[PDB]
C-alpha cells in the first residue's frame, strides 16, 4: 500500500467516515482560530504588565503568529488531502492532492517549544540557578526532543520498533525539560507573594498535563494495540483532538497565566 503517516494509511485503506473527516476539519479550524484570537489578546493586553515583564507578552504573541500560520496550513492540508468517494460514501486519500503532512505541526513545535520555555524566565526570578544555564538546557533538550520525535514519526507505519525507540529517546529529553521547569517553578515561587505562588502552582500543573498530551497523541493509534479500536479513524480523530487541546493549553492558556502572574507580581509595593 503506497501512501507514510497513520492519517494517510487510514485514508488510503479504510477511508474516513463523514463524521471523522468533518470533526477533524472543525477541530483543526478551531485550533488556528483560537491562535488568532490569542494573538489579538496578547497584543492588546501588553500594556497591562510592567515593562520588565513584557518580553513574555512578546513571546506569547510570536508563538501565536507561528501557531496561527502553521495550524492554518495544517487545516487546509487536511481538507486538501482527503476527498469523498460517492460509491463507498467515505473520504479517501486523494492521489491528486499533496497527501497529509505532519511537517506543519512538527515545525510549529520546533519554533514554539524554545519560546514557551524561554518566556517564563522573563516573569519569574531564579534564585540559585543561572538564567543562561536554564535557557541553554531548555533550548538544547527542546530541540533534541522535537528532532528525535520527528525522526520517530517517519516510522509510525513502517517500523513500530524504530517509532517506539526514537519516541523513548525523545521522552528522555522531555523528562529533562520537566525536571528543569520544576526547578524554575520552585525558584520562581521563592520571594514572591502567596497570590503569585498560587498562579505558579497552576502553571506547573497546566504545563505538566498539556505537554504530556503530546506524547499521548503521538502514541494514540497504538494505545489499544495493533488492530485495536484506536488503530482506526477514531485514533486519528483522538490524536488531532488531543493535539488541539494541547496547543490551546500549552500556548494560549499558559501565556494567559504568565500574564496574570506578571500583573500579580507588580501588586506588591
Ligand atoms: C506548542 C507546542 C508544544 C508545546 C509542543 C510540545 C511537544 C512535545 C512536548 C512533544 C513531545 C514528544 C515526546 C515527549 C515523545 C514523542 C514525540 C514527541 C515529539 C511528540
Ligand atoms: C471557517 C472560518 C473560521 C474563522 C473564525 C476565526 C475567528 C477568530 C476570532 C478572532
Ligand atoms: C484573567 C485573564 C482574562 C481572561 C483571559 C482571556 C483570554 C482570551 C484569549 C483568546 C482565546
Ligand atoms: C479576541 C481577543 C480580544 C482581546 C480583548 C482584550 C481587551 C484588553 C484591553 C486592555
Ligand atoms: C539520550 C538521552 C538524553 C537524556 C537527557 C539529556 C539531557 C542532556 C542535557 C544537556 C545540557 C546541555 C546544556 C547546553
Ligand atoms: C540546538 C540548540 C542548542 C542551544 C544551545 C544554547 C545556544 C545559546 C548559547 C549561549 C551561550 C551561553
Ligand atoms: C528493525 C529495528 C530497528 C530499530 C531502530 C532503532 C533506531 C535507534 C537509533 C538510536
Ligand atoms: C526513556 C526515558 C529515559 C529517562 C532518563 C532521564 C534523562 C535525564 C533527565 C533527568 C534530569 C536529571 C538532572
Ligand atoms: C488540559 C490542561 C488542563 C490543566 C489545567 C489545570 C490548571 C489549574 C489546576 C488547579
Ligand atoms: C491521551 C493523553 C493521555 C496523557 C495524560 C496526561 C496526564 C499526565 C499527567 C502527568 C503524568
Ligand atoms: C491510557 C494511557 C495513556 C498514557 C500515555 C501518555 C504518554 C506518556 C508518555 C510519557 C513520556
Ligand atoms: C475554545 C477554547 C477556549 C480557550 C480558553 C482560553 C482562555 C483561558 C482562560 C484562563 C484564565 C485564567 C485566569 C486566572
Ligand atoms: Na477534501
Amino acid at each position: 500500500q503506497e501512501l507514510a503517516n497513520f492519517e494517510n494509511f487510514i485514508g488510503a485503506t479504510e477511508g474516513f467516515s463523514e463524521i471523522a473527516y468533518q470533526f477533524t476539519s472543525h477541530i483543526l479550524t478551531l485550533g488556528y482560530a483560537v491562535m488568532l484570537a490569542g494573538l489579538l489578546y496578547f497584543i492588546l493586553t501588553i500594556k497591562n504588565v510592567d515593562k520588565k515583564f513584557q518580553m513574555s507578552n512578546i513571546l506569547s504573541a510570536v508563538v501565536m503568529v507561528s501557531a496561527f500560520l502553521l495550524l492554518y496550513a495544517q487545516a487546509q492540508n487536511w481538507t486538501s488531502s482527503f476527498t469523498f468517494n460517492e460509491e463507498v460514501g467515505r473520504y479517501f486519500l486523494d492521489p491528486s492532492g499533496d497527501l497529509f503532512n505532519n511537517g506543519y505541526r512538527y515545525l510549529n513545535w520546533l519554533i514554539d517549544v524554545p519560546m514557551l520555555l524561554f518566556q517564563i524566565l522573563f516573569v519569574v526570578s531564579l534564585t540559585t540557578s543561572k538564567f543562561s544555564s536554564v535557557r541553554n538546557q531548555f533550548w538544547f533538550s527542546g530541540a533534541m526532543m522535537i528532532i528525535t520525535g520527528y525522526i520517530g514519526q517517519f516510522y509510525e507505519v513502517s517500523n513500530l520498533t524504530a517509532f517506539l525507540v526514537w519516541g523513548a529517546i525523545s521522552s528522555a529529553f522531555f523528562f529533562h525539560i520537566l525536571w528543569v521547569m520544576k526547578k524554575v517553578i520552585n525558584e520562581g515561587k521563592e520571594g514572591i507573594s502567596p497570590a503569585g505562588q498560587k498562579i505558579l502552582s497552576n502553571i506547573w500543573i497546566l504545563f505538566l498535563i498539556s505537554w504530556t498530551l503530546y506524547p499521548g497523541a503521538y502514541l494514540m493509534p497504538y494505545l489499544t494495540g495493533v488492530d485495536g479500536f484506536l488503530y482506526s479513524e477514531d485514533g486519528v480523530m483522538a490524536r488531532q483532538l488531543v493535539y488541539t487541546i494541547a496547543d490551546v493549553s500549552s500556548k494560549v492558556i499558559y501565556g494567559v497565566l504568565l500574564g496574570n502572574l506578571a500583573i500579580t507580581l507588580s501588586k506588591n509595593k
